[PDB]
């Protein structure tokens, strides 16, 4: 293989938090203004040079609501983005219930990052950054605020994960 490492990452979080757009903004630098709820499981790939070595991230992406294929979706996942909508406090509370789901199906030592998405909708921010920092520290998660719409921190969040995974694995 051309790459040194192949890291399977999963995106989870409630419907409409922007998971699919985060991905397409990372892989294909596009903001899908015309997005729609995801059917089944979609995939995407990116090959990066962190460390001076070749990393092929393999990103799985599924919808938020109504399963049983939870099974294959999480299996072998080695990093995860836990994404909530910065303007809808309901999506941020459900993060712990996603975190239990994610944890019942992965190794305790995967790299997990909490993402607060849509940080551009600044006048509707309904979740205090400090409260999300609280949940992140309480649960040993990484933490970022992102905007898929204006690319803010999207690259930083994904690479950060991928670097943190390699340090475990070397
Ligand atoms: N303002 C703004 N809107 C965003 C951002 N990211 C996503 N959205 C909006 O939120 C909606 C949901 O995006 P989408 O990525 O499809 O959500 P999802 O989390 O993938 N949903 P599902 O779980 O059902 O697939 C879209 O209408 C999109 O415009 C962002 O950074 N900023
Ligand atoms: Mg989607």
């Amino acid at each position: 293989h051309m790459y040194d490492y192949l890291f399977k990452l999963v995106l989870i979080g409630d419907s409409g938090v922007g998971k699919s757009n985060l991905l397409s903004r990372f892989t294909k630098n596009e903001f899908n203004l015309e997005s729609k709820s995801t059917i089944g499981v979609e995939f995407a790939t990116k090959t990066t040079k962190v460390e001076g070595k070749v990393v092929k991230a393999q990103i799985w992406d599924t919808a938020g609501q109504e399963r049983a294929i939870t099974s294959a979706y999480y299996r072998g996942a080695v990093g995860a983005l836990l994404i909530y909508d910065v303007t809808r406090h309901a999506t941020f509370e459900n993060a712990a219930r996603w975190l239990r789901e994610l944890r019942g199906h992965t190794d305790p030592n995967i790299v997990v990052m909490l993402i607060g998405n849509k940080c551009d909708l600044r006048h509707l921010v309904a979740v205090k950054t400090e409260e999300a920092k609280a949940f992140a520290e309480r649960e040993s998660l990484y933490f970022m605020e992102t905007s898929a719409l204006d690319a803010t921190n999207v690259e930083n969040a994904f690479t950060e994960v991928l670097t943190q995974i390699h340090k475990i694995v070397s």
